[PDB]
């Protein structure tokens, strides 16, 4: 997260760290007792490498009573995801067992009605992604409040030049933004998950290149299908 602040420890009990070989790789969001939603490009070239999900965390390195590392039974990328596109960039991770729920570990309600979030709505994005251009990685969860940007402005030639489909949404990226390592994490509006940070390479904190998030409401039937 660029231009954000350290999050209040355990105030976002749905926040997951998707890990590869014991290091943070991507964000994720607990959407059911046994399921974490993240981004499909996080899984790219990770074959053989061990994927785990850390729940109940604030610090990535320090012991916390609520922290628990879960192994992954199944990793299910969206079938239409492709390495060279930002489309259908979702991944469902089935934990090895149902997560132990409590005040620091709880699934987040997610949007099932396929209607756009209104432009200007203030949404929250959290993650352990880089915090500066040098690539500094924070030990503790960071977050930033970002206003939703209307799709037509986001699609302008100077911005994302038509790449923003009805299945995607944008948020302002003026000095405050998601970045590398935040991919897969949640965009929460009014206490409901609305988007998942995309995982394609993009500049961070440049107002001319808004943040891109996959609209979960646009994938409600796929999420249901995988869990069933
Ligand atoms: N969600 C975002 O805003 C955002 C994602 C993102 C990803 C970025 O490169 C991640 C990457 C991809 C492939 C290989 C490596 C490697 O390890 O060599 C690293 C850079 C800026 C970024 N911004």
């Amino acid at each position: 997260i660029l231009g954000g602040r350290e999050a209040e420890a355990h105030a976002r009990p749905y926040m997951a760290s998707v890990q590869l070989n014991g290091a943070h790789l991507c964000g994720g969001v607990l959407v059911a007792e046994q399921w974490v939603l993240s981004a499909a490009h996080c899984l790219e070239d990770a074959a053989d490498g061990k994927v785990q999900v850390l729940l109940g965390a604030h610090s990535l390195s320090q012991p916390e009573p609520s922290k628990r590392l879960y192994d992954v039974l199944r990793a299910v990328p969206h079938p239409d995801s492709q390495p060279d596109t930002i489309d259908h960039d979702l991944l469902l991770l089935q934990l090895s067992e149902k997560a132990t729920l409590g005040p620091a570990v709880r699934p987040l309600p997610w949007q099932r009605v396929d209607r756009d979030v209104a432009p200007g709505t203030l949404c929250d994005v959290a993650g352990w992604g880089i915090v500066n251009h040098a690539g500094r990685r924070p030990d503790s969860l960071q977050h930033v409040l970002l206003p939703v940007l209307d799709r037509a402005t986001c699609n302008r030639r100077t911005h994302h030049d038509g790449a923003i489909t009805e299945r995607l949404m944008c948020a302002e990226s003026n000095r405050r933004d998601s970045c590398k390592g935040d991919s897969g994490g949640p965009l929460v509006c009014g206490g409901v998950l609305e988007g998942v940070v995309t995982s394609g390479s993009r500049v961070c904190g440049n107002r001319k290149k808004p943040g891109i998030y996959t609209r979960v409401a646009s994938y409600a039937a796929w999420i249901d299908s995988v869990l069933a």
